[PDB]
């Protein structure tokens, strides 16, 4: 191949450019100098390494598509990835439509997809809420359980003084992370994989003891640590599906499109629903667990396949049915 | 293969098409129209779908074989299952043996098996128990106990007042799930897998700092909503396939015999015993993970084994060996 | 292959001897005679089961190399490991430096390893600590706060009385144990895995809700059942890796060398501190989850590779390399 598969050297580059190898092509990381080791000698997936947060002139010069990460509205900006100049895989387009709340929201909406209703008032509460002065963090039963924690937390005596808070429906469930594919090639969507996220303090404070909690002022951290593997019920994955389908459609209307990895992270409650708190509209970390494949990918195919591999598979076919220019913005 | 593989659109359906599809059957799903894409388009491994119910003179003409899952007596009910002319892979008899708790206890027993104690008398508990009026549920630590949270709880305020309750020895353990096969035609079990089940809002709660939920009354829920892939200490497997051996042996002559997937349900306790809730006696949708094989049939096949492809495996050997009729019923 | 395989019975046994045969050697397990079964009829890998607790004579005679696990300390001893004549997987010397509180924390702080801090006087208290008199454990604020509770719990009424306890920096964060391999034939570090091991009751009461937990003196205990995979955030690989180098680098000083499997048993807090309390330096039972290799494995070989079938590669290598007295002690 002429082209050859760049990513920022983080988040999930060890399976994208593991997966772009396994496809054939050559493959670039960059990113500190610190991790160089990583990705050229533990895993030695990495065929050039710049140690450059960005080198824009380089990837030209070496006929890189970038593929984007979690990584990048995390580290580079969303200013810089929309004037980028090296062909990127995927909308990027997408990147406000998914980092903006109100356009996320706008989004999810019109996708018709389950999510915690917004309360602007708080004299409107009439459920449970969760209240966001993930710091802070309280519930709420009704409007006046709402008033004596905002003056005890929030020192608010009158309501006129009550500024800049979220007032959202607390929706418990268990934590689920459904994997997406949209090939623009093929105009298809797959389900690649599904992982429970694993987040610190948040899931060791379990393992304490309601006794030994009360005695301290709990601070209740949702820092990211890794990620385990699940399997859905089968019966609920029709739904989780047609919901990756709602999205993608909005999406044509919305942004241009949505197309390669996707994922919608949210809980599933008592009741079977899935409820969204966030769209990732590209790869994310979760699939880094299914490097050998997924107990989804293997129903209907007879090798391994990662999301990072799938992202390899899509540029080829473009590549080879002469339609690169399509999944590339 | 003149005998095709058919089960409903639910459960384990999945894993169990693309088992018989490796094996070099062909497919028929039958359930609900709604989920005709899952099992055709998005993960294609249904040669047939028909949307009914039960097409019974569908299947006969097709020479299908069904093979039972958690969606038979939860969609289709016993007395439909019972009655079914299509040849039914293990032994229908095994239902109303697993399903009526009585049975279920009675098979347990004889097998051996460890189990939460009943009581039948609440002035005879001298451990901590569980009362089960899962909702509405409770301990109680002895007679005193029960009784003061029996006229809190039930508005119980006469002991011959008390009616329709279950009392159980509480047992706190860490839910584990062996699959287990044996294999009618070799005269010889194996465990398959082991998962964790995920369940809501139970597993949940615990993300819930102490103060925060003691301000609500919770209302504890155990709905599945998917699996997690485990192993065993390898100290502890002797036990679990020896219980798995006893539970066999124990149908052999109580009800006919027992032959393809099964699954003990439980805990394992501080003290390294597995106590059983609940026996499975079909393929468990725990087995949904291992579509790609298990970290226990890797140690003895040299391809990916699931549950599901094990089944096929089964039944393509009975007729290999002029003995299909041995496996059906 | 002349050499063959050897380990005791329990463990990770299957997994090393599945290792070895796919990697063409012969198999002895050695162990109890009711576990015999497991390896040699449920998961044939044994081709010689020996019905003892170690077989010097006969090992010798079928001219074994044994692999040490877990099982070592806790049902030989290591007085009898430092005696054996049979060659040894590793570095013998290592035992005592990853069993003795005081030598492992050298080691640790000589490897530049993040580890809680340890207070010799109570008096020196000023960040949240744990007092271990897992039983009998509990949390101290500050000095007020610790005698109060040696008064309350240990029954302490003057600080001369105090006695034979541990306080120790307490350190909040999620369960993580990376798996590691250090080839010596290569003079290469590689992580193979990493698990969340499945510990019994701890993971069992984030399940049981805070009002009913408090109804009872919680008695919380950290029996191991089980492993479940867990993949880590990938920028967290780096210091992960760098902290094994660090570990194995340290050893070639004080002890002469660590080569083989080894594990950093640790917590990640919220601020992405990996924090150790414990090295196995040897095999974990973690690893038996990853059989048919893991998310790490994949990144870098064609096939899978468990620890177990790593073990044998650097083997039979030693082996290919005339350098085999090199690797075993
Ligand atoms: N409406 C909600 N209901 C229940 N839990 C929530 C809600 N919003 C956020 N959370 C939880 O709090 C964490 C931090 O929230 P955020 O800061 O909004 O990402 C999330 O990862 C969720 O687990
Ligand atoms: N005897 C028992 N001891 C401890 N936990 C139990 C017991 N019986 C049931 N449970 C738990 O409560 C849940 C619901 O119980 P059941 O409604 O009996 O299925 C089960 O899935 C178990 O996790
Ligand atoms: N310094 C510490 N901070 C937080 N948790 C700890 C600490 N030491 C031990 N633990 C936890 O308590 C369990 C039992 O401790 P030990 O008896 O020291 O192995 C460990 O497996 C840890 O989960
Ligand atoms: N563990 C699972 O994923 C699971 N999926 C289904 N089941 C059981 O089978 C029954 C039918 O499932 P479904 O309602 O998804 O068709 C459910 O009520 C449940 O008891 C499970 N245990
Ligand atoms: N994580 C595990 O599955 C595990 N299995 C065993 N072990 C360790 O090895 C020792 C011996 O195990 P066994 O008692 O199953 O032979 C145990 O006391 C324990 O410290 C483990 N950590
Ligand atoms: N689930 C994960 O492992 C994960 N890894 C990274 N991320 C997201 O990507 C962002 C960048 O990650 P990093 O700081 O490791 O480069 C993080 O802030 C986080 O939002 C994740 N969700
Ligand atoms: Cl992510
Ligand atoms: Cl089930
Ligand atoms: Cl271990
Ligand atoms: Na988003
Ligand atoms: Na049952
Ligand atoms: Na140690």
């Amino acid at each position: 191949m002429k082209v050859r598969i760049a990513t920022y050297a983080s988040h999930s580059a060890l399976q994208i450019l593991k997966g772009a190898k396994d496809e054939g092509f050559e493959t670039i990381a960059f990113g500190s100098s610190k991790v160089k080791p990583l990705y050229t000698k533990y895993f030695p997936v990495a065929d050039y390494f710049i140690e450059e947060k960005y080198p824009e002139e380089e990837l030209l010069n070496l006929n890189a598509v970038v593929v984007p990460t979690g990584s990048f509205v995390a580290h580079l900006g969303i200013e810089l990835v929309e004037n980028m100049k090296v062909p990127y895989f995927g909308n990027k387009r997408v990147l406000r439509w998914e980092s903006d709340r109100n356009l996320e929201r706008k989004w999810l909406k019109k996708a018709g997809i389950r999510v915690p209703e917004v309360y602007e008032d708080p004299d409107d509460i009439e459920k449970p809420v969760i209240v966001k002065p993930g710091k802070g963090y309280f519930l709420a039963k009704d409007p006046e359980d709402f008033w004596r924690k905002a003056e005890k937390f929030l020192g608010i005596k009158r309501k006129e003084d009550l500024k800049n808070i979220q007032i959202q429906e607390y929706v418990l469930g268990v934590p689920v992370y459904p994997h997406y594919f949209y090939s623009k090639v093929r105009e298809e969507l797959e389900l690649m994989s599904i992982d429970r996220r694993y987040e610190s303090n948040v899931d060791a404070i379990g393992r304490i003891p309601a006794k030994d909690q009360l005695e301290f002022d709990m601070d209740i951290t949702y820092t990211v640590i890794g990620n385990i593997p699940i399997v859905l019920r089968e019966s609920l994955l029709m739904d989780v599906i047609e919901a990756g389908e709602r999205v993608v459609k909005a999406a044509e209307e919305l942004m241009g499109g949505l197309w390669g990895p996707f994922c919608l992270e949210g809980v599933f409650t008592p009741d079977l629903e899935f409820v969204v708190f966030e769209i990732s509209a590209r790869i994310v970390a979760g699939t880094n667990i299914f490097v050998n494949g997924s107990p989804y990918t293997w129903l209907r195919y007879d090798r391994p396949v990662s999301t990072g591999r799938r992202i390899a598979m899509e540029i080829r076919e473009a590549i080879e049915n002469d339609m690169l220019e399509k999944v590339l913005t």
